[PDB]
């Protein structure tokens, strides 16, 4: 009845310079995914919701504040804080596809590096065979997670952190308060505190996600 709450519906956004987006919302929090076409701008802007980000593919020229950085899909992430100007160029021949989150509560001090991008903190496994990749702030954490074909599983459970993701590769059955979605490329789920949530992966190819927790988790 209320899969709509964990795994919300899309929306299309189409610009008119080639970008396409798609915007998921729960509550406070926006996921957006975004095709930037090859050679293209996107222009800069402003606003009260802090926006962390990160490239899926490709290569994109990212800019926060002063800042420049050209962002390796899955290497890095950005924290552009409230009112701080950001914009991106994909400078490349190729296709870049981005995620964002867009997010404000009251009650979180939206830190970040001084020069607004994260690095890689640490690669280990979650469970054996899961290896996960994260990025640390201290509001938020961000999780890469891959999930083993052939019966991967993340044990059902439930944690006081908040935590928001999506798919980025490949496939997975994912559980949501007894609501069960097959995971594709792009579809995102929001997990409220407390709220319980597993996930297995039936299929050959491995499946690749990212996983954000407010606040973090793992990494303290
Ligand atoms: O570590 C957690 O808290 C998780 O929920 C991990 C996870 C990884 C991939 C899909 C769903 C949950
Ligand atoms: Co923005
Ligand atoms: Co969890």
């Amino acid at each position: 009845d209320m899969q709509e709450l964990y795994f919300p519906t899309p929306k299309l956004i189409e610009w008119e310079n080639g970008v396409r987006q798609y915007s998921t919302v729960r509550g406070d929090t926006e996921v957006l995914m975004s095709y930037v076409p090859p050679h293209t701008n996107v222009e800069p802007h402003q606003h009260k919701e802090v926006q962390i980000g990160m490239v899926v593919s490709g290569e994109l020229m990212m800019t926060v504040g002063d800042v420049t950085r050209k962002m390796t899909a899955l290497e890095s992430a950005y924290i552009a804080p409230p009112h701080v100007p950001h914009g991106a160029r994909n400078d490349t021949d190729q296709e870049v596809i981005a995620i964002d989150i867009k997010r404000l509560k009251a009650d979180e001090t939206y830190t970040s590096p001084e020069d607004y991008f994260l690095d890689i903190f640490k690669t280990r496994d979650l469970l054996p065979g899961m290896e996960v990749t994260f990025f640390v702030e201290d509001w938020v954490e961000i999780m890469l997670a891959k999930i083993p074909g052939n019966g991967g599983e993340m044990p059902f459970h439930k944690h006081r952190n908040e935590q928001i993701g999506i798919c980025i590769g490949g496939g997975y059955d994912m559980t949501v308060e007894g609501c069960t979605v097959e995971m594709k490329f792009g579809t995102a789920y929001f997990c409220e505190p407390r709220e319980d949530h597993g996930a297995i992966n039936r299929s050959e190819k491995e499946s690749k996600s990212i996983n954000i927790f407010f606040p973090p988790r793992y990494n303290r």
